[PDB]
């Protein structure tokens, strides 16, 4: 009689199906997702250290718009900006505005240190109906309206040294009157001019006096420029009229903080890695949630789906 | 005596030289080519609406040099711009000029809606022998040349509100005199000043007194400029000479329209891949006709062959 | 009795360690490295055309500062810029630095050709003491600093046609002073304006008087422009004062020539790839050394090893 020895292998009632080289559909015994294509819906607060921008945008919150007051001085790994934010302060426009917001996003600080400006001769801290704070006129809190000081404007000519161990980023502005009478009345002379240099570097604007459309009832409009100012180099401030002068310095610091657009809630929860969608989990190697990221995260491919086979093919009896 | 049985396989005369990991030149049955290495060398006017610029380029055909004027309100999925193009209205320059070029390209429309913009106290519809349109003196189409009446120019202060539901692109001019005495002569007084604002922007262009090289007889220039108006916002132009004016508005729209430099006749053919140098058939994964394409085309790769193999190793008797 | 044949492989006693699919560690019996981690330390002078800028940047080299004048006319392959690199001649910036050195850089080529243009009725040729050679005040040697003469500066008006077969280079700039009375002293009236044409293009600057931080003890600026003539277009340069004036034209080149940060020095040696910490061998097909590479280089790769296997798993005794 003698006896029979059969080899043989496993199979499931419930297989998978895969791609191959030469076979778009193969069954195996099991397989694995490689993309990750679901969110929480939320961004974990932790590991990174997140500022929900709220109402403020990040460089609403670098000027000190009115609505801004409580970021002074925080730092972030993610600043997230939110959809519904608006400027509530005096109409403003940043030629760059985009390098400026993205400058300030990887430095990750807004800490700023005040400096002693002799403004010999003028009058400082001009405000606006348009940018109230508990229904006073206001301004943006890290800049200073200069106008005249009993119809005068002599001229400025003020230095600011760095004798510090870092750069220095300022934040300063023009301001452009809507009228040749609202200039008289604010500058006591025709026009101004604002020459803002360095040792290395040199920035001249000329204020546009006219009409735009009234933004929280006003027509002029105030201009945003920036300043680095190495360690040993000097800022050095000239102007005849229409300076809205700097408070002092905000630090630059180089690392590993962003800006992200979203509009998910912030929860209390812990993920590496964030996308505007909401944090999602990182075990995958690809993901097709967003091709926006910050942290440890799967790689944006447009697939939604990828298995790699864990087993064998599958061969049911 | 018994018998023999072999196992075997096929070979062919005439086998082909292919690559592999081990070899680069192997012999196998069959291989098929996955590189499209040549062209028609027309581009077919099917499945894509192509536009032939013909002797106008997309800022001429915009603008409205005379030569363009069968252009007007028509839409392209591929603009076909041709080296032969040359303009022949007013000298003009465009700072920014390939942004301009390609947001109309990607726009894919000349759809222009004049609107009644009330330019009081000043003469209109000015013209230039350097831009003629059947003989007669002439200008851009779409722009509007304001100069003095009775010897004033009196300030333009205009509005513009878009109450539409889509974004509107305005494109205006400056003109820059070759003489301060052309300067008076045409606007009145001693210089001009231009700002075009809207809430959220504004532009201000300085007119440039001086002698350019004679173009077309013309030693002054017009540099041109664009503004888009978002929907519940407002064109403000505010100005006291040197506006070379909007006559209205171009439509923007977004989609799958593009431009491309070629002089390739356009042929009653059907196509999806377009190139510089024709319609290539995208069949293959792979081609080397040329890195700029348009719609459904293969890889861009710098070999001029690649055989996958399609058969065995020839093994010949 | 019979006989046992045994087939067998051969093993080693010192096997390495590689990477696959299914293992992280394997050993086999022979593999070779494809990353190049280690340089010479030093940049051969062959086979490349080396120009070690010593103290010059490539834009004091073209400009011509004191320290530069031994680089007048050289061509290189790739120009090597030294950190140590400073200027000594009068306080200058370039709007656009970057382009103008990548420009120049890529061109390959310091070959310049002096022209006669006629200046009538202005003083030429000015100096000073933040721009000395051998003691004497001086000037950068490629511009003409233009002023009064017997305080008079008519309006200039000059022409340059290029009737060459290749397109040439004008460098130029404008002077900006530090007070209204070094304007008036200087160049005779209350400002400058500068217009610099060709039939395709224009550029217009307006100085900006004020004080900037002292440099060299100069507390004035030039500012740095530079315009390309196509053959058959000409050179027109339109200005009523501050012109810091060209004396000719550089000659624009296409090839492979590049520019490279290191302080690395130069060796007598044969060596096709050049990175900033000196040539390596270029057998490998990867690299680890540095993402800036110049000539027939491997490709840069985060891994600082891996180790293709050249033999059979080693399965020792
Ligand atoms: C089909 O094929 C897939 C892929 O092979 C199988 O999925 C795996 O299943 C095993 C067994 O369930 C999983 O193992 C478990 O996951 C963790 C593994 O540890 C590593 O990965 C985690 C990430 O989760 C890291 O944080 C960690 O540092 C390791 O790198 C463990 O968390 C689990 O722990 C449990 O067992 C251990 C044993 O000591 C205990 O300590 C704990 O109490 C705990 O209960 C566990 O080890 C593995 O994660 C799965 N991989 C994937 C990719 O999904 C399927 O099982 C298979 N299906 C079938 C039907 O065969
Ligand atoms: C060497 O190796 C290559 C690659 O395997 C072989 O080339 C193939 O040859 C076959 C047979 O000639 C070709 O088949 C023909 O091409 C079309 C195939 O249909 C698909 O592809 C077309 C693109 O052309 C798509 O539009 C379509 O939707 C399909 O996805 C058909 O158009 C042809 O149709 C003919 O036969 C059918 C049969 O029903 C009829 O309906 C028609 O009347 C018509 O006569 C046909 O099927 C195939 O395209 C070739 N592939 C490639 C990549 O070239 C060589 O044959 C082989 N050489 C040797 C010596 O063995
Ligand atoms: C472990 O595995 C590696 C990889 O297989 C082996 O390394 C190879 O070893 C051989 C033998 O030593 C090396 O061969 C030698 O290198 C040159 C080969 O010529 C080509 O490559 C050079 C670049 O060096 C090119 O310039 C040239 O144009 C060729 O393309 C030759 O320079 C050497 O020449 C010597 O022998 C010839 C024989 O005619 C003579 O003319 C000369 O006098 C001279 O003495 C020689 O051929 C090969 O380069 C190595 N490859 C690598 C990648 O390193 C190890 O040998 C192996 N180890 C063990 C223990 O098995
Ligand atoms: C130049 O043109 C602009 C735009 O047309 C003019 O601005 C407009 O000025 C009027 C008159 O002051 C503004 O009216 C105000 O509207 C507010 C809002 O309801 C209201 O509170 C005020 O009582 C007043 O009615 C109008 O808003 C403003 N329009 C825009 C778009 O800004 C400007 O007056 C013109 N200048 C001259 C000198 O003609
Ligand atoms: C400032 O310099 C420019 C450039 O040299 C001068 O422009 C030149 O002006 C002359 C005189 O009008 C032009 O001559 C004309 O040439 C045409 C072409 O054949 C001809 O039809 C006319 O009858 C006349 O001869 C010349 O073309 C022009 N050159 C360029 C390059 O534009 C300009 O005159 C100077 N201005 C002053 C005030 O000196
Ligand atoms: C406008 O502000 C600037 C910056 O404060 C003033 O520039 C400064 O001018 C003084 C007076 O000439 C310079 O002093 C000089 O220092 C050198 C260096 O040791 C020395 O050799 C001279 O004898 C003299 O003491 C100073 O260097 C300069 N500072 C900077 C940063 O450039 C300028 O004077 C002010 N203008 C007016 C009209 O007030
Ligand atoms: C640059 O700063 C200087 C120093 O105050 C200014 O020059 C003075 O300007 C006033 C008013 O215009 C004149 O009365 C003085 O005679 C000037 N002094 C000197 C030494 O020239 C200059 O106006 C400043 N520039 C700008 C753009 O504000
Ligand atoms: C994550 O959010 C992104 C961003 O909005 C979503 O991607 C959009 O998907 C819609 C379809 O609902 C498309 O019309 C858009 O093209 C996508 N937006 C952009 C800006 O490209 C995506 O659906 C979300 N993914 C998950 C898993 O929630
Ligand atoms: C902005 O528009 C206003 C409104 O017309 C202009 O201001 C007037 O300018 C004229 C002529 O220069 C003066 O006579 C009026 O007194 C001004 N009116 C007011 C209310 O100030 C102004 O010129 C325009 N700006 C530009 C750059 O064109
Ligand atoms: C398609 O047109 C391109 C564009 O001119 C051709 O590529 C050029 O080929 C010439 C050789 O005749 C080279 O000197 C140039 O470097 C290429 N041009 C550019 C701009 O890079 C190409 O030969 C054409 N291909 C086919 C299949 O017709
Ligand atoms: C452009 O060049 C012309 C030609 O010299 C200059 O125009 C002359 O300017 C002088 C002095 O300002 C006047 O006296 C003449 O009447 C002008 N001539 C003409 C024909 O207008 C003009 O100043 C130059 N522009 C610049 C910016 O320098
Ligand atoms: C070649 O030079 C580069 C350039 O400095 C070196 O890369 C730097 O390595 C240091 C560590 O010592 C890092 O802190 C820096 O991040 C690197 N520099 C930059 C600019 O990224 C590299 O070490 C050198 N490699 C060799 C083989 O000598
Ligand atoms: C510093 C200063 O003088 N501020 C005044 C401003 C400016 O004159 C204009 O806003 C300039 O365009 O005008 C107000 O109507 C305002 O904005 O509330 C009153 C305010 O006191
Ligand atoms: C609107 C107007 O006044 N147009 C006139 C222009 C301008 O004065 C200059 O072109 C400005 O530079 O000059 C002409 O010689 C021309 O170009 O044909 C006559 C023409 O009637
Ligand atoms: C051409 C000319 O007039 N050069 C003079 C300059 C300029 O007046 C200023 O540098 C302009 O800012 O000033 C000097 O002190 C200098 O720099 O050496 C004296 C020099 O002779
Ligand atoms: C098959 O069934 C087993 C047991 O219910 C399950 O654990 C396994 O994961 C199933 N299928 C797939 C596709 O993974
Ligand atoms: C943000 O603005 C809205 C009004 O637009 C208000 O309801 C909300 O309380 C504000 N929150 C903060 C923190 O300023
Ligand atoms: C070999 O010959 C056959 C018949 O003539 C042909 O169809 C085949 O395609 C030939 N060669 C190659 C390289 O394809
Ligand atoms: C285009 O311009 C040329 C002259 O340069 C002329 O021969 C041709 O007829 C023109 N065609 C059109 C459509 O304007
Ligand atoms: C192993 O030893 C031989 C002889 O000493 C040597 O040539 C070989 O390269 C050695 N090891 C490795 C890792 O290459
Ligand atoms: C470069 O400058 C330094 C002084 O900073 C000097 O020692 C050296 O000799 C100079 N060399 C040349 C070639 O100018
Ligand atoms: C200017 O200097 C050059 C030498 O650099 C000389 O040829 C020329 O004659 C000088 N011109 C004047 C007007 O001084």
């Amino acid at each position: 009689p003698g006896a029979t020895l059969c080899l043989g292998h496993h199979a499931v009632p419930n297989g998978t199906i895969v791609k191959t080289i030469t076979n778009d559909q193969i069954e195996v015994t099991n397989a694995t997702e490689l993309v990750q294509s679901s969110s929480t819906g939320g961004i974990c607060d932790s590991p990174h250290q997140i500022l929900d921008g709220e109402n403020c945008t990040l460089i609403d919150a670098l000027l000190g718009d009115p609505q801004c007051d409580g970021f002074q001085n925080k730092k972030w790994d993610l600043f997230v900006e939110r959809s519904k934010a608006y400027s509530n302060c005096y109409p403003y426009d940043v030629p760059d505005y985009a390098s400026l917001r993205s400058l300030v996003a990887s430095s990750g600080t807004l800490e700023f240190n005040n400096e002693s400006f002799n403004w010999a001769g003028v009058t400082q801290n001009g405000t606006s109906s348009a940018c109230k704070r508990r229904s006073n006129k206001s301004f943006f809190s890290r800049l200073n309206w200069l106008t005249h000081l009993k119809y005068k404007y002599p001229a400025l000519n003020v230095t600011m040294p760095n004798n510090e161990k870092f750069d220095k980023l300022y934040i300063w502005g023009v301001h452009h009157p809507v009228t040749d009478s609202e200039q008289i009345s604010l500058y006591a002379q025709a026009s101004g001019r604002i020459t803002v240099s360095t040792k290395r570097s040199q920035q001249t604007v000329i204020p546009n006096i006219g009409f735009r459309p009234r933004v929280r009832d006003i027509s002029s409009r105030i201009s945003i420029y920036w300043t680095i100012v190495k360690p040993g180099d000097i800022l050095l401030i000239n102007s005849t009229g229409n300076l809205i002068a700097p408070r002092g310095y905000f630090k630059i610091r180089s690392g590993k903080s962003s800006i992200m657009r979203s509009d998910a809630p912030i929860g209390k929860c812990n993920s590496e890695c964030i996308t505007p969608n909401g944090s999602i989990p990182n075990d995958k190697p690809f993901q097709n949630v967003n091709r926006i990221t910050y942290g440890a995260c799967p790689r944006y491919v447009k697939q939604n789906t990828l298995k790699l086979a864990t087993g064998m093919r599958n061969v049911p009896e």
